[PDB]
């Protein structure tokens, strides 16, 4: 069992990271067309990134779900900034409109500057709380049940969602957090545990950590891996991708961009940043793993570099630990889209050996 | 200058109101179904009703925008359920993404039940209070600044939308409500102020107050209206359609929807109502102007009936008190778009007189 | 089993017969509301016309084919006017891009005027001549086979379709006609037999016919009819609307149809308007024929409520008919009309739909 | 003055030539992500080839006319195979729904085999006399004329097309061949006179024989040219990139294409062939423009290859001579459409230098 996402560049997208040469901005047509690249290649979904950053990530999913058939959407929803009964109208709509393809990512918010933004002036422990409460009333309501609910932060009377999802009893959970708050959570409410491309060593760690909270709850989670992904047909031509990817980069802009992760309020952040702490040797932490992609993009900061073998055994690796979702991206998303369909699909399971 | 609006029926459809007999259900097959006739039709826009017992607006809108290339879309925003700056950055990314066809309609809340649902627990003064505070940031963020703002209700620190609105300065404000709370908050700072329709002389003390107070504040608004059309060849036709479109309703549910709306709390819905009484007998409070729609339906409650000449006469009383925007809709919504458009426009000035 | 297809107007659109009053004219828009509507409704297809009045049916098939799901697409050949083998191609790329939702509709060609105008110059029986080599020719290209063919009006040597289709052998063949050499061709290489709405005698005759020809080449086909239909929840209703649909027409514009008629060299057209002779239009229960005093084709229209309608379809389908193509003024609002009133009478899997 | 084109793959894609490695099927999705690039990366139209190996061009054009919005679709009619009436009506109602986006390119025929397979069994000077003949009706039946026409080979007789197209007097005929049929054909009836790559003094001499005829006639006829294009950041990546494109080529595949193309009846078809008459040795034939496509490839079988310096300095050079339309392809379409609109474009003429 396997689930392969790809990745919506609703920030943005290009050949280079930390220059503007070769730019391409977001618009409709290129996420049409990244969209529907994805959808005829037979990804099982692509994963829509939010954040002050982005375009509106429902604005976008709502508009390329009826230009696609068969490719799932895994959208973020922000509690904190926004009702949870308003939040799981809108999940319900799209889950119909889309007849069931909408999945849900929970995001808490790592930057505070981002969220003071937004009107949200919580501490770190308050945003879980509230993602706790938001959570509870979502997942109700979705169900179907008059939901009344007082709690630290939110409060509810006859709370309903006259519209039924499509899938039962809801959209699936997507979650990704690294801080214990975040590992209970996850344990709790969420379907699928996500965590960013560390070490097979490290991920492992992490997901004992959440099998044995989901189990103190008489509960399983599946888990998911977000990696970034440079495959070309022989080794080298690989790692000279990775070398032209970042040969732009200035040494102020990882200064600036390390002082800015120093600042978010996030524990998958400081783990992903503290992997090269701004440095542009010895990059390689892991066999085939890369991390230069954090020196400069936020968040998802590793990536998989070599041939097709070496990529599907790294792949193969993670599986082996129990992930069953992975979500890849590559620079551009639209031509990496089809370089990873057509040179890692055939050595992947079912069904995508036979996709190609 | 006169633009023709339709209507999405977000929340349901059919041939008859008070029954289940001769209804289509919401699918996304039928949104599209009518949004691409009203824009192959001519129509300006639609407007899309917000609510409990609808179907997410922003939703709907978005998933249509792609599949239309002229047509508007009036959405509604709900202060006090979203945050300012989510709501200004869902506008830019549909407005871009509709290369400036958005319209926004803010909507206040009048049923507290809908609004305790939602997690807002506002008066009716608190709810203008909010709406007035929301509004000042999402008006000042989607310009470029950076905003800090902290009011009585809503407080933000470094709001910004990076993305900014095709439409200048943001795409317009629409606007109805009737209590003197909206009158304010709609002479200061929206730019179309909607009215349901109420009798031609009624309009022009709402119009007439409205004018005064935009003075006061260095402004001038345009003005709306909101309206059901039932209209035939003959007028013996259009009023036989009228008496149809209300024979299967009942007593019980009459005095539900009435006592229902005694539970809201809106001036203006307090307004439409006390034009029938919940009460079927003389119906047709003014010249070619029924109030049967009010007798089940909540919001828009009276319609124009009669043969083409009567409704573009009046509709041109409308357009001399100073209205330019015009919402019109019938039942099913599909086929009286195209009746209207086909017996009312050569009727209507340019141009709507040559779209025919 | 039954099939229930809806009409693409593609020669236009209205309100009224024989009058420009109230007339929708043929946009991609409207054509794109009509078979989506027709999609969304759970309609098995549309037919869409062919004819010098018309729109190419090509073109616009291939248009709506990305924007519909299930819709399938009832689209006619021409035999005598294209190579065979093109014919295939497109019809194989077409079945390609729709994931097997075309339907091909053989047509002769009536008009010796519109055949003329077309570079070809064919009498009647050398129509049905070519059109058998031609069909011949089809079938076997888009089976795979490379082939050589020489006849008495068409030669080929080493044609291919290179693109095999999705429906095997071929996308079903569809073909109308009353003549001898119609009959002949239709149990010899058709799948469905269509034609216009005739009385049921008049029909189970028709259908009686091509079974004695099929049984004798060991083959059976389906047999299908095409109909107006205007239904309102009463009779009283259906009829007034029937009335409202002809007002417009003078004395005028029928002899001007009649005429056009009498150089047809087309049995199915003679059959079709020597029933009201150009007043007692109701040749049959609920079968009115106000439609054919202009109209070239179909002229022939169920009229009354939703159980008159059905109970009309309900005898046809005993004769042996499983295809029914139906048509209203105007075409999208007709197509909802009869969806949600005679839908619920019909057999699986429309009874569910509405 | 200049119009750039791109190229449909009608009969099949990849990354390779002359093999079944990484190849690319033709679907409709596929087709749809080619045009929608093209779209919206700014060409100004793609041509569609026609044939026994392709897909049929008007399904295909007429499938993605209402997925696109300015681009334009080259479609070949083919004389001898359809009546020019039910061309012509093709042609408009295709014109019609684009909005005036279709372009005709006249085909005729240079493989005797497949135009046996097609039911014609015509000499090479019989085509051209049908072809002469299929022109002058289709072109008056267009302009609303009831054409009577009596030829050699054609016969019509009140030819009539009732829906007159968008782009008057008819949409603009493009044509290529190199024959002295082809050339008389050209100068007398068509509106844009089209070439393979062959080199600038050849494409020169060409280009001054179809004035002169063209003259005759107080005509004049625009230009175009027909270009593979291997295009990357530096020269050594081209060549890279060119050499791969064929290396998987075996001798069994040049022989067994030779012989194919000798049965060709086809003066330009001949003169491709020409350039490199099947060696590997010394491909580059002029400065930058590289006979190794033609090796198997049929039809356009030189490529412009280089940096995007010599690569645009090599377009200069064909508009200097005359040329206004080039028609550019590359391996796998999809992927060199933005390769060459990002590295080229900038380096074009208005609009292209401004669309990057
Ligand atoms: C796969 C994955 C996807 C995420 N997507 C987003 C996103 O779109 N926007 C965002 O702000 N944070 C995102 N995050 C980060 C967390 O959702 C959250 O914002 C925060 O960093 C978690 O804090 P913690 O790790 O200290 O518990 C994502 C994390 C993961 C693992
Ligand atoms: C044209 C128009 C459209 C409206 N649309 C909505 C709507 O979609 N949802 C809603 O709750 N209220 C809607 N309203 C009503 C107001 O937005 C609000 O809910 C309330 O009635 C205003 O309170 P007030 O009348 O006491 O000033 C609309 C009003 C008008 C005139
Ligand atoms: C259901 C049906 C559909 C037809 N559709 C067309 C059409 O679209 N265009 C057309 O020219 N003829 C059409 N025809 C007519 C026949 O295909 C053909 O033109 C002619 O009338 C048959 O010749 P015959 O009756 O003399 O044997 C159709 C006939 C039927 C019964
Ligand atoms: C730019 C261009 C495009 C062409 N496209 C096609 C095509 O789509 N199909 C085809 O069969 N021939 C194509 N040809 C070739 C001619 O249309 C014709 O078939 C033949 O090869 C020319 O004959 P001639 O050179 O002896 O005069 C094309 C030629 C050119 C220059």
């Amino acid at each position: 069992s396997m689930d392969v996402f790809w990745f919506l560049p609703t920030h943005g997208d290009g050949h280079y990271l930390g220059t503007t040469q070769g730019a391409r901005p977001v618009t409709l047509n290129y996420l049409k067309q990244v969209a529907q690249a994805a959808d005829s290649l037979g990804y099982h979904g692509v994963l829509i990134p939010t954040g002050r950053s982005c375009e509106d990530s429902w604005v976008i999913a709502s508009a390329l779900v009826p230009l696609t058939e068969r490719l799932r959407y895994l959208v973020a929803i922000r509690p904190g900034i926004i009702s949870p009964t308003v939040s799981a109208r809108m999940a319900a709509t799209l889950d119909r409109l889309s007849n069931g393809r909408l999945l849900i990512n929970v995001v808490t918010g790592g930057d505070p500057d981002e969220n003071r933004g937004d009107g949200s002036f919580l501490s770190h422990s308050e945003r879980y709380e509230v993602t706790d409460e938001f959570l509870k009333i979502w997942r109700r309501v979705l169900q179907g049940e008059a939901v009344d609910f007082e709690g630290k932060h939110l409060k509810v009377q006859n709370a309903k969602a006259l519209y039924p999802p499509v899938q039962k009893p809801y959209p699936p959970l997507y979650f990704g957090g690294s801080s214990d708050a975040a590992h209970d959570l996850a344990a709790e409410q969420v379907d699928v545990y996500l965590t960013w491309g560390e070490p097979p060593a490290a991920v492992a760690e992490k997901l004992a950590d959440v099998r044995e909270r989901a189990a103190r709850h008489g509960r399983k989670v599946k888990f998911g891996i977000r990696l970034h992904v440079i495959v070309r047909e022989t080794a080298e031509e690989a790692w000279k991708a990775a070398d032209k990817l970042i040969e732009h980069i200035s040494d102020e802009t990882i200064e600036a961009a390390q002082k800015s992760f120093s600042r978010f309020d996030s524990e998958g952040q400081r783990r992903m940043a503290a992997l090269h702490d701004g440095r542009r040797d010895n990059l390689e932490i892991a066999p085939n793993l890369w991390a230069g992609v954090g020196l400069v993009r936020g968040g998802s900061g590793t990536a998989l570099v070599g041939d097709p073998q070496q990529v599907a055994a790294r792949i193969k690796e993670y599986a082996d630990l129990g992930i069953e979702s992975f979500i890849f991206s590559g620079y551009p998303h639209l031509e990496e889209a089809y370089r990873f369909a057509e040179l890692v699909f055939p050595l992947l399971p079912e069904p995508y050996a036979s996709l190609a």
